[PDB]
């Protein structure tokens, strides 16, 4: 049976009760309980999530560790999950899992997604594959999945890009492998650093404000997401505002409100595309490649291969 | 033939006069008897509520008269959403609005704005389509405006309701229509928005891992008279802005709490502060919220608005 | 507390009364009462059952004492059922079918919450014409549009095109959409005197689909022919020639399709009538009911653009 | 400029045969230098697995081409996932093979053909569309033949795998790649085609309520070595065609239970006559077991193919 680490973050899902709820885990594998945190997703932070990376860097560096997952709130959990997806230098199983029912709750969903993603975290043929986040059956890639519903079971979807796998009758049926850079492969090394570059985001919407611009800009945003409408379309007000963003060294990135697609390049606009990344995602990805660069074209890149 | 009246406000459907649209495809000619008229032109993302007041203020006009079936509005895809809504609560008459956009350029190879704008006025003209609300149509889809939205970025099947469905779709030149939504509208809204000139500010706060609350300080700063926010699953709030939120709360502005999801309830929960936006969306939250602050400040009534509306 | 009476006719949600004491949460939503109409796995269930289900319904509605009726059916074929009662059934009262995808004693089973949501909904006034429902996983859903669309998941119960008529959150009912067809008191569907039911099947269409099946088909003295046709009911040169053996012998055809969603258009130069935008399993039913008041195509035609 | 060759099985899907086609799309010669070649013309409900054998024949000698860099097949969209899913698995060569098709007619307005073959010409050309399997491009999306099927009956984006997403998409004409399959095809797959003229014969059944038992007997009389069974759920079966399925059996035919919901898993179960799908629907399933019998008779043999390709 192969080693598996439980790290507790939170979340409508002790780690220990967790553990104990359900005996079945430790007939898929040596299951060792660890809390890292407790507080409601909505409430993670970037420099939190940073030491959940770190840690879970060094725990699959020991050979007596084969997989983790980490139990986390849904609200934020592409986020976090994104955020170690460009972060853990391994190809050993890291899986997040939650749920959108608390465990008191009838017929709740967290017993059954431990389960499943314990199960994914200890296959041989989950490796190489990226940060996954289990729920309701489903395997999805943090690089694409995102909680599309506020309150249902299935929220969890790439609409465009599908599921990695899911899991059917206590079997694990893998169906693509997402064709990004990630993990091992990725140039985004953290584990010397305890805070990254503050971006923040930004609606878009008729009558959207200049003014949020000159606000973020004055309380020293390194990078500003703007999650547009239709394709990472901007009023005369937002581009005044990016303007001035720009202007301040503030790298301006273009994401969409629509919830999936491509924003593509549109040199007649100002600042950078978000490729397929929504609003969360683009937002993280700046933050890591603003660690390494202030190139716009550097950083465009990064958007098109992560 | 259903005389038809076809207001153009800009858009991709467009990227071009509204004859040349009309030209461009004889066809409707042939479905009724259509009038061009050039409201305004303009990219949908530059739509602003003063306009769109102006459009909808315009449209009842219209449909006032025994010489008008219905009217088309081609509109940008960007904001399409949110002006169609407005009008959804807006327009005090039984006859088709019809809002119609296209997701390539008129130019462009395979334009969809052609079949599109053919759809849009069979659907207006058919008598059976009257008291259905305002209506989104593109992509051989018949969206309700207060459920329809733009999911994608780029694609020509962006617009769905998910959890919703379509009111109806146009087949092989022939609507079937599926549902009747079972909210306010129309001829039964109570949003009576003749001789306005401007509205209430709303802006819209996203929500995500670190959220700032200078934001809320802000938008309260510059007199809004409400905040839609775009939270983190049902509408999670964090320290920040449950901070922020209350600072807004104090200063009487009303706070609406949605979802950046995209989909989906957003249910009451009084242990956290505003109103909940229900099933609607950031975009058609500011919308509502906007026009219920043109009649009341109270919580109670605002949420009742957002449960029926 | 209206009063709500719980028809089990089996599947994998679940013996009745084990079910209503299993989620006792149901007696704090209504007054309930179970009856075990029958137990057989939903793959089993047969026309002349839900024929007898449906009259029971009929019965149990028509008391004043009786204010809605959920019936625990199995996944794999309540879509059949349920729009069959959809037609037939004669009362503005709530009937909701509820049903779950994981057995009763699975961790995280869903059948437990699938009911209580079926009750609930069975018992708000505001539930009241609306039409047959489907209850499961949070979502309200028509039973003239909803379907299984996946062999497993917890959310395979979907309308794509359509949506669903509602949805249950946070312990409330949010109505949707009120679904534009013709259903229930509105229905001329009365099989109140009938016993049996005219046989229908459904032929596949693919590439190379054969010719014979139909021929069986015919000789089996099938009344009607349901289509799952390639695309818009599309027909390959051997299916044609089967569906005019089929018309030549007094059998009704139907094209449908095996995509999934959407609409099969009229189309002057095929034969047989188009299924509107009933899937093959809805068409099937609707074939069926229809073949019990009439042989006249205009009439099943014009039936398929309105229910 | 990429050596394409365009492929047509039935009429232009641009345009007012092959060549009507590549002078109604000029844009095509500025993407890749291209050759057409008029391999059939029927409706795609008429292609059979004899013609479809030839086709695959005819690709696999056209990629052994040091002239030839990738191919584009014009197809109906009726059946192009049954002929694109036989490719997938026949075809030995990581050279892009790309099936492309229309929902709406050439002459239709907003035809789709134009813009869906200016898509196709430009993924089998790129050099990043290598090694993926067989693709089926339209409406702006890259499908993989093993998960892409037309899911609606009459619009535009009918093309969709709910599960497994898109291989790419192709948006302000530049190529986003996002999955990769994860499955045995092309140059890793087994099925070797080369000399055969016709394909073990394959019937797909229905399942649903009161199925008849005499279907079985039908296709086993007339000499069927497989039975695809487009179950009922999870590939359940009534008792009626458990008794067919037993029938088949004892006769020597192989029965796969696939399903008829369209989507997801049908698990294995020992409790059920037959072998389960995995995730190809009843239509791609036939093809695998078609295929699968050019192999073997074996059971665990076809049952490990259909979890593999
Ligand atoms: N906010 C809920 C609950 C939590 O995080 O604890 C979630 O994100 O799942
Ligand atoms: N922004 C595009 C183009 C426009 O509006 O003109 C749209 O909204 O359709
Ligand atoms: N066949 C399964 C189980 C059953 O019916 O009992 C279902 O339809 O739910
Ligand atoms: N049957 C239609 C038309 C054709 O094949 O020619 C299709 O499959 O696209």
């Amino acid at each position: 049976l192969p080693n598996i680490v439980i790290l507790a973050t939170g979340g409508t899902i002790g780690v220990d009760t967790l553990i104990n709820a359900v005996p079945e885990v430790k007939k898929l594998a040596n299951v060792k309980g660890e809390q890292f945190s407790n507080m409601a997703s909505e409430n993670m932070t970037g420099d939190v999530v940073l030491k959940l990376s770190q840690r879970v860097n060094e725990l699959l560096a020991r050979d007596d560790v084969d997989g983790v997952v980490i139990t986390h709130g849904t609200d934020t959990v592409e986020e976090s999950a994104y955020f170690l997806h460009l972060t853990v230098k391994s190809d050993k199983p890291v899986v997040f899992v939650a749920a959108m029912r608390p465990a008191t709750a009838i017929s709740a969903d967290g017993p059954m997604n431990l389960l499943e993603a314990v199960r994914v975290a200890g296959d041989k043929q989950s490796r190489g594959r990226g940060v996954m986040v289990v729920i309701n059956d489903r395997i999805g890639s943090a690089r694409y999945i995102t909680k599309t519903n506020a309150s249902t079971l299935d929220t969890f979807r790439a609409n465009e890009e599908g599921y990695l796998g899911v899991i059917i009758g206590n079997r694990i049926y893998y169906q693509n492998r997402i064709d990004k850079l990630h993990t091992t492969r990725s140039v985004f090394d953290v584990r010397g650093l305890t805070s990254l570059p503050k971006v923040d985001i930004l609606y878009g919407y008729q009558d959207d404000p200049e003014y949020l611009y000159d606000a973020a800009i004055q309380h020293g945003v390194k990078g500003i997401v703007y999650a547009g409408m239709g394709a990472g379309s901007v009023s005369v007000r937002g581009i005044a505002g990016m303007r001035k963003a720009l202007e301040k060294g503030v790298v301006v990135m273009r994401s969409t409100r629509t919830g999936n697609g491509i924003v593509p390049p549109d040199e007649e606009l100002p600042g950078l595309v978000s490729d397929s990344l929504n609003p969360a995602h683009a937002r993280i990805l700046l933050m890591l490649a603003l660690t390494r660069t202030s190139d716009p074209k550097v950083i465009q890149e990064y958007f098109h291969t992560y």
